[PDB]
């Protein structure tokens, strides 16, 4: 059984979620007034802390916790090493809610012991297309469309319990207190992803990896194999191919918004961004996010973005860090996607990245073979809290998780 997740308003089995035909809430309907104003009880040796994620020193403390105690691969060879500048960026988008950033500290020495963050996101999460077709067949269109409006919900990430406190049931308490703070803000859904299987994902996709520095990837034992031929296989132009590719600037915001919103529209689950959220999530930030538009005749017709997450290489001597670029949002209207993403690779490689990672969401599958991405061991499972949702393919997901 799941002593925690069984008590939660999520579908409980694969079986249950094959049964779901309409999008909609699961729990009893509640009001802010129904929600306790006191934080969830925790042991007297601990205290709740709300870090200030725009304070360098508080960001550094979260940083160290995640550097030492966040997500590893199944073989404990790699561990995410999210940068401080990246943490500020991911956790402080426009209209972020400081109270959604939730820590536990040892009351004695203020040692940071645990963390979970929520940020606001406006998400389209109405009944998916294949199920609206069935609803129409059965004269149930209105029930199917009832929750079509884009919803203001919580996106959770960065759940982390210090290694020294593992399997002590501290993660359920963090999730309950996060849930409480979010509910007190009159928000009743969340979206989150995990590499592990929990009850119960609405979508799952494989990760894909494109080697940019195979010598290094082999050396750290991420890849296997002659090195001259492997280098030759993965070699890339030294400069981008699309004439008038350039980094995004602030005046591109409205057109990038337009073409992104038009594109993400075609997917069942996807975010809606204001101009302020496009500027936050897509304007270039050194070491963090990198975004390039195609502009021809003073008009932005395509773009791509990727973000950086270095990983600690745990076992190797010769290297302590892996530099990885993650495919972020993009849109193509003037060139095949593979031609657009080729430039992403050239740019990533030119800037010193070792590998380009993505999950098979969006139309990421459409360029896998031609650009030489290979399937990895990772899977990313997508979940909602308090939201019934029919199983969809990952190529119907348009929400990139950081
Ligand atoms: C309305 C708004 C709602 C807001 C909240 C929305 C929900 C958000 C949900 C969180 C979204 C997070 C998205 C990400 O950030 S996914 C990345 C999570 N982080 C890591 O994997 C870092 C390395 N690992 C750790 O820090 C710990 O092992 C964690 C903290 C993950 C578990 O700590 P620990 O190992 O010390 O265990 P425990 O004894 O305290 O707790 C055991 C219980 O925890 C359940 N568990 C294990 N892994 C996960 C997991 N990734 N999501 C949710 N639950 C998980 C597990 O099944 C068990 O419950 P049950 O099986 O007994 O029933
Ligand atoms: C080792 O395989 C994977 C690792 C990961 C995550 S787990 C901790 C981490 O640092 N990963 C990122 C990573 C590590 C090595 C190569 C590419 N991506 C995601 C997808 C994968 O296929």
């Amino acid at each position: 059984a799941h002593a925690f997740w069984s008590t939660q308003p999520v579908p409980q089995t694969e079986d249950e979620t094959e049964k779901i035909v309409f999008a909609g809430p699961m729990d009893e309907p509640k009001t802010v007034a129904d929600i306790p104003e006191e934080p969830y009880p925790i042991a007297s040796t601990f205290e709740w802390w709300t870090p200030n994620m725009e304070a360098a020193d508080d960001i550094h403390a979260i940083y160290e916790l995640l550097r030492d105690n966040y997500v590893e691969d199944d073989d404990s060879m790699f561990r995410f090493n999210y940068s401080e500048e990246f943490l500020q960026w991911a956790l402080c988008p426009p209209n972020y809610i400081p109270d959604w950033h939730v820590a536990v500290r040892r009351k004695a020495d203020k040692k940071l012991l645990a963390f979970i963050a929520g940020v606001p996101v406006t998400l389209r999460m109405g009944t998916p297309k294949y199920m609206k077709v069935k609803a129409q067949e059965k004269g149930e269109g209105e029930e199917a469309a009832k929750y079509d409006e884009p919803r203001h919900i919580c996106e959770i990430n960065f759940l982390c319990v210090h290694k020294q406190l593992r399997e002590k049931r501290l993660a359920p308490i963090l999730i309950k207190e996060a849930t409480r703070r979010v509910n007190r803000t009159n928000v009743w859904q969340a979206v989150y992803t995990a590499g592990v299987l929990l009850p119960t994902p609405y979508a799952s996709g494989q990760y894909f990896h494109r080697s940019l520095n195979p010598e290094k990837l082999v050396e750290i034992r991420f890849s296997g194999i002659p090195m001259a031929m492997l280098k030759r296989n993965y070699q890339l132009p030294s400069a981008p191919k699309n004439s008038g590719l350039r980094e995004m600037k602030p005046s591109d915001v409205p057109q990038v918004r337009r073409i992104l919103m038009n594109y993400l529209d075609s997917f069942d689950v996807g975010p809606v961004f204001s101009d302020a959220e496009i500027s936050h999530y897509l304007l270039p930030r050194d070491g963090v996010v990198f975004t390039y538009v195609v502009e021809n005749d003073k008009k932005v017709t395509d773009f791509f973005s990727f973000y950086r997450i270095p990983s600690t290489v745990i076992g190797n001597s010769n290297y302590n860090l892996l530099n990885a670029a993650y495919v972020h949002y993009y849109a193509a209207t003037s060139i095949p996607l593979h031609q657009l993403i080729l430039d992403l690779l050239i740019v990533a490689h030119s800037r010193g990245f070792d590998v380009c990672n993505m999950v098979e969401i969006l139309d990421n599958r459409s360029f896998v073979e031609q650009l030489k991405f290979g399937a990895g061991d990772g899977h990313l499972r997508y979940y909602f809290y308090n939201w019934a949702y029919p199983k969809i393919k990952p190529s119907q997901v348009a929400l990139v998780m950081l």
